[PDB]
């Protein structure tokens, strides 16, 4: 059955750690494995670097391959003893998400599998040191918060950063959408992935945005200039698996060439793709051009930028964002010669931890929006939906139009991931960002005969600049982050409609546990899109101040006719989570840009001139309890 | 016997981590120790700093006052339990080196004591991993030697920056003549301190120098510039005494001031001291010269640079 | 302004305990305080005792009858120093809820002011002993949970019983409706008093006993013979005030005299009431009858059984109620001469805590029950709301239909309640059960050409018996807990109401702390009921059971017009928690009886049977998660 299906799969997720060492009596009993695991363990597996990408591509090649599910584990098995580990879990995630065969099944969780990415070093060693202090089955309790000399400031931006749900979605994504992916091997092709690499980025990057102002602390500024040297940044992460953790960064450093890649090469890729996107054209490597259409111009950009297998030209315009990933990663020993491991930034499950990571994503989020300046701006005609207005809209809380955010403690086991021996559980003790319960009430006048269908767009943006209260909507576009996106049908008259946030298609409802997983259970039975991707639900909205920060709720409606495509999926599947995951086997359900209205330039002087009937701010308050 | 006293001490510096938890409800109960109380357990503890260097001569006087060696072990014990555990380790040592109670007694190996300064992290990890891996009675053994690109011509060296036993001379040395050493204190007094000071670290650099030259690398030069950005090394220690390890440091960055001391002021304690020498004198906090005579004029230059509490300003 | 005034009033509360030394040269210069003073400082004051109440009314008296608000405090600070501390805060309580001038003010929170009753004394004596163990200004944070085994599957409802919200309502309710009320006096009156004794204490035992059932355990069993011997319970309280903590109770005692009662005169006044029930009539004082009227009836009935100042002859029914918290609290020492403290029966407080409190309070319910029994059932006349009719209802949450529990943790502060000395604050951490948010959405077709008001009333009761999955409407009148009542108007055609579980009348939605009322809020200003009483609202629905519990939901609609009552009152003022606690100087908003349509007997095998066309029932499941 599906259930003993996902038992089998949990096991291959077990110790990841101690199934090294060959247990091979001829080691040559996995051929197919030879080539792959070129990477023995000894630096970090890096999600970036194209070497190692390549050999996971290899590896997701022959689980898919497996001609069934049986044939899957069998792989699975016996290569798993040989390969990188952190490769191995990556190949598989992947193989789980797509193949079919496991129509079946989650994978054992990220934060589980591996505890010691998601908490500091010191709880980590006091669960251990615990563990082996006093044997006795009892459980082990740790409270991850510590005490600590916070000098930086950029500390208070931790709860957003450290937050363990964030990570898991990042790494979570880069499975569902790998930069390795190549159609033609699969034969299924990931629809707009390129689009969305950029859009969830720029998602990320916008989401921090509001944290910071919510912080009193100005927006992000790219790493426009490669001379400039980083901030630094510990980690506190330890590796489990050997004698190693991830390297800290202390402050102040220029760039260094690695052997792999010269920082020069990378400024001329920057300049190459920016070249383009003024010329309007790429160039295919049959050197041919194609044109930056409207419709496909952001997709054919963000393999190029990525880049992923997909770039039209991956020998001539390289992979930019990648190897940016892979410089900062080992700023502190390009050489290799210290033999250190990677930073935080070579892993997709511990990259948004370091604040560098908002600097070079603005960058890179930078190219992107040249590419959309060059497109025209928004009629009213594409804007407005006719007969459609909107009257009014509220939210309901429990003091209406305010949301309140708070800090709630909660506890992670790490038993799953590292060597339990006598103890039943230990668990780690975290805190994070929470916000109370809300709905939204939105008054629609349908002045048409007959009924209309909408879809209902909400966003959120900051009324407060750095200097004063300014709704200069040109810079809102980049603040603007995505609460909701849903279909209504509205009849002729006024209607009400109202939505919790619980339904937020942004984020991820739940993700099942290992110990929910070994029970069996029906959220339906998918894959690694299930309880893990999603934005975390704790994170819908910014954490604001305890004074209640004022931010612009924006709610559009269009018209859904437009905005759907047809053709014939499957049954009701990981769908919860559209807005930055997109749906299973299907393709991006809404026609519009994604970020539209917000993706292309605003004339208007204050954001309330752009809005057209169909168009509603309500300025809330979100205030945060100490 | 002195060999039993040797069987007592000996467990009391194993595994010194979990010999804390401090374990007495009341802060005033350590009246003993109300004047110190400020470097917490798990810190790390510099031998060099002053501050740490100040509490670790009021831990070694308490052990030296000590009535009988009775004495001395219980207050050790129950020390032990509350300081942080290096500056315990370093106190202990100095107070069996010279009080009389302790002939016979050797101090657990350093080496021994914390085996993960001297081995790499990884093969502290490995055979911690090894033991929880299998339970099993059986002896685990575990090859540090590695496999690795070698990319630095500095790691040539290693065979002799990393031996065990420089490591131990080292800490040993430095235990023997305390820079903290009072002689009012204790009433006796190191011969020639100063002079074993300078003449201790003179021969670890000349047989440094004849390591690199037998590597056919040049001798090193000294770090005369204050400006100049240093070369990187990355230790692979870790302290499982916590989580923590010692921070590598790579290349290629002028020094920084500290909260503690200014780069400025240790240049002018240079400008200081080269007047002294050149004007052959030196300045007494009561404002007296003293010669840098030949006899005398190492010991006292020895003093003043480290510097140790003999220095005469 | 209001805000001085707050700061005055929180002082009043401040170091009780200390208080004391009188301080005092001469009472005789304190005309007012003549009366006063009789009980001892260092005492235990019972809620319940009659002498101890006419110390305190005589107290309170004089706080009212000071002439301006500076008048007020100039008493009270001055009564404070002798008469016993308890009695104080009751009397003040009461005067800063009634007393005009106080249209400023909170209380102190009773939890806050006296945290021991609270907390158990291990978590009281480890922060007193942190305090001292080392000084210094840290703070200290006491974690409550303990570590024991546990042989009592009483211990089970602990959750519910020891809640510290529970408590504090019950301190609170008995606060706004004192039994010493005398109308006369004060000149006003409190509406339907009687009646929501009967209510308020109902709704606590039929709250309890879903507990019970989400337990799997069966429902409690009245204290129905007197001769029976209790169980035992001990409270593990400490008060700090002095050494002595309120006694525990071995089981196997049975009830004994006390000097101030014969337990026969107990066994009489309830079969003097019980027959007068029967009888139809009470006797009056002036020997006089006076009709069980239909409309009266329970209010009469509440007044004699508690029993108030209202009752209608005193001296001949007595007062059986409170004296049964009486005797159960000394059952220990009915003598006194072992000069032991009573136990938790005695104190609005703590008595919530003891399980014997729902046995007692079974007892007496059944005594208005009989005299419910005397009253004919209920006509579909009245009960329909013709032209209007439920279609159906549904409850939204993350799961349609299903309701999810879980535990909290949570912090007190001690510092305002007990000595703090050197520390900033000493937090004891406590867990209570919580559940996710969640609203109805109730459709309903108005038959009607026009626009209707309605009333919608919502009741939970469990689905299962002790038995199996019996519907036996008869019973689950004992069961049914409220929900929600508000007031809706319906136009023509289909409606859809929504409301959300936030908004529920019968919780309290904020207690505001010490800390909040050192500065200023604006809920509005009113007083001992303001943040206090009210349900608590983590409390709000039974816990069920990890296999998700079955319950009913009842929802049902009824003519506001008939509803309501015509008069002229306030402005918006403590009225949120309405079903339980009433309005602040304003009668009881709502005609029905209270627990309309639960009340009368129900003719029907099944619940479904009962159902008019202007009710409805859902069936939602409630699941903890452990």
């Amino acid at each position: 059955t599906v259930a003993d299906k996902q038992a089998r799969l949990m096991p291959l997720f077990k110790h990841l750690t101690a199934l090294t060492r060959e247990k091979l009596p001829l080691d040559q009993r996995d051929e197919r494995l030879k080539g792959v695991g070129i990477l023995p363990r000894g630096t970090l597996f890096s999600c970036f670097h194209a070497r190692h990408l390549a050999e996971a591509t290899e590896l997701y090649v022959a689980l898919y391959g497996a001609k069934d599910f049986n044939d899957f584990i069998h792989l699975c098995e016996q290569a798993r003893q040989i390969v990188n580990e952190g490769m191995f879990v990556y190949a598989v995630s992947v193989a789980v998400l797509h193949r079919e065969d496991c129509k079946g099944i989650t994978v054992p969780p990220i934060q589980e599998v591996f505890p010691d990415r998601f908490v500091p070093a010191e709880t980590i060693n006091r669960a251990n040191k615990e563990a082996s202090n006093h044997p006795d089955q009892q459980s082990i309790v740790v409270e991850a918060e510590e005490t600590g000399n916070i000098l930086d400031p950029e500390y208070k931006l931790s709860y957003f950063r450290e937050d363990i749900g964030i990570n898991a979605h990042h790494w979570h994504w880069h499975i569902v959408y790998p930069a390795t992916w190549n159609p033609t091997v699969m034969g299924k092709e990931k629809d707009r992935k390129g689009e969305l690499f950029f859009y969830m980025h720029q998602q990320m990057c916008a989401r921090y945005d509001s944290e910071r102002l919510s912080n009193g602390l100005q927006r992000m500024i790219p790493f426009h200039n490669f001379d400039e040297p980083l901030e630094g940044y510990a980690p506190h992460l330890t590796s489990l698996v050997s004698g190693l953790q991830y390297a800290s960064r202390p402050e102040g450093y220029s760039i260094h060439d690695l052997s792999d890649v010269d920082v020069q090469d990378m400024v001329r890729w920057r300049e190459r793709i920016l070249d383009a996107i003024n010329m309007h054209y790429i160039v295919d490597k049959d050197n041919n051009k194609i044109p930056l259409d409207i419709e496909h111009g952001t997709d054919i950009l963000g393999d190029i930028i990525e880049s992923s297998d997909e770039s039209k030209n991956v020998e001539y315009y390289g992979s930019l964002h990648n190897w940016g990933h892979v410089m900062m990663a080992n700023i502190t020993d390009p050489d290799h010669r210290f033999q250190e491991n990677p930073g935080v930034m070579s892993d997709t499950s511990t990259s948004l931890r370091d604040p560098i990571f908002y600097r070079w994503h603005r960058f890179i989020d930078n190219i992107f929006q040249e590419h959309k300046k060059s497109f025209h701006p928004y009629t009213k005609e594409e804007l407005s939906f006719p007969g459609v207005e909107v009257v009014g809209v509220s939210i309901n809380s429990k003091t209406a139009n305010v949301i309140t955010t708070l800090i709630k403690e909660s506890l992670l086991e790490l038993s799953h991931g590292i060597n339990f021996g006598t103890d039943q559980s230990v668990k780690v003790k975290y805190h994070h960002l929470d916000h109370e319960p809300f709905t939204y009430n939105i008054v629609v006048e349908n002045n048409s005969g007959a009924e209309k269908h909408s879809t209902v767009r909400i966003f959120l943006a900051p009324k407060y600049d750095e200097l004063n209260n300014k709704l200069e909507p040109d810079e809102q576009r980049r603040l603007f982050i995505e609460l909701d996106k849903f279909f209504y049908t509205l009849t002729p008259g006024k209607n009400t409609i109202v939505r919790n946030h619980q339904d937020s298609s942004v984020t991820i409802s739940k993700v099942r546990t290992f110990d929910q997983l070994g029970a069996g259970e029906g959220v339906s039975e998918d894959s690694t899109e299930y309880c893990s991707c999603g934005w975390p639900e704790h994170m819908l909205i910014p954490r604001g101040s305890h004074k209640g920060m004022e931010f612009e709720l924006f709610v559009m409606l269009t018209d859904h006719d437009e905005d759907t495509v047809a053709g014939l999926s499957e049954n009701a599947v990981c769908s919860d989570a559209v807005s930055y995951c997109g749906a299973r086997d299907d393709r991006y359900p809404d026609k519009k840009a994604m970020g539209f209205p917000f993706d292309r330039k605003i004339e208007a002087r204050t954001a309330a001139e752009f809005l057209t009937p169909n168009m509603g701010l309500t300025d809330i308050k979100i205030k945060f309890h100490g």
